[PDB]
């Protein structure tokens, strides 16, 4: 019905920028969902870093790791785009701060250190997702090589749907106890890279938590978000985009729009 109209508009939008748009959104109040290409594979980019953060908090809650434990890395050669790890190289950082840095500043240093020392690499990352009943998600490579975003390449991809369900399990559901879920929420709420994406699509007194991704190839970018409107149950929104050519740039505004259309569909 209204579902058919939102698909028209999404279709228009991707043809407008000569690329591919994938959306999944859920209204946690009514059970309403909407998907456009919600089953197709898209490159993850930094977006899995939000799940990494959750996988840590999981280990913390089972008492396998302490959120305050020093993590030192003074001799490491820090990957490109390590703004937070770089400023604390000489003192180190707590496991908590490191995890949140991976999520809030998309910190590559934070990402790889955590996966090599606590999470058991990409395979370990994949295993974490399998354990929340997400079968699409697959992280294969490390930063930065995982961001190649070659069309057709299934490495380091998921689907909008699977990303939506996962965020929902993690941000709103059963996986984390009350105390830890709260921490996880605040981490997403404090994300700094997502102002022009899903956040731009919502009334500015809704509370949003998000994690963005940008590949730097094939104009590949994404965002996923948990949203608390004012008088209303939260929404989950998940938007993934690619473009036809290698040199193409990502489009914040397209994701913004696709979020806008998505949210109207489940309204
Ligand atoms: B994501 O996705 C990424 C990757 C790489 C770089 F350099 C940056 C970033 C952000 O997010």
């Amino acid at each position: 019905n209204k579902s058919d109209a939102a698909a028209k508009q999404i279709k228009k939008l991707e043809e407008d920028f000569d690329g591919r748009i994938g959306v999944f959104a859920i209204d946690t109040g009514s059970g309403n969902t909407f998907g456009y290409r919600s089953d197709e594979r898209f490159p993850l980019c930094s977006s899995f870093k939000g799940f990494l953060a959750a996988a840590v908090l999981e280990r913390v809650q089972q008492k396998k790791l302490d959120i305050n434990q020093k993590v030192k890395y003074e001799s490491r050669d820090l990957e490109y785009h390590s703004p937070i790890t770089t400023k604390y190289k000489g003192s180190g950082m707590t496991l908590g701060d490191m995890a949140s840095a991976a999520l809030q500043y998309s910190d590559n240093g934070a990402t790889n250190i955590i996966m090599e020392r606590f999470l058991g690499g990409p395979e370990g990352m994949t295993k974490f997702m399998r354990s929340i009943g997400d079968n699409e998600f697959r992280l294969d490579r490390w930063e930065l090589e995982l961001n190649t975003a070659i069309p057709g390449d299934k490495r380091d991809t998921s689907t909008p749907k699977a990303v939506a369900n996962s965020l929902n399990k993690l941000a709103l559901g059963n996986v984390l106890n009350a105390k830890v879920k709260a921490i996880y929420q605040n981490w997403l709420k404090g994300n700094t890279t997502g102002d022009a994406r899903i956040r731009a699509s919502v009334p500015a007194d809704w509370v949003v938590g998000d994690k963005t991704g940008s590949c730097g190839a094939y104009g590949t970018a994404n965002d996923y978000a948990v949203i608390w409107p004012k008088n209303r149950a939260p929404l989950i929104v998940s938007i993934y985009t690619t473009r036809k050519s290698k040199d193409d740039k990502h489009s914040d505004k397209t994701i913004a729009e696709a979020s806008r259309i998505a949210i109207q569909a489940i309204d």
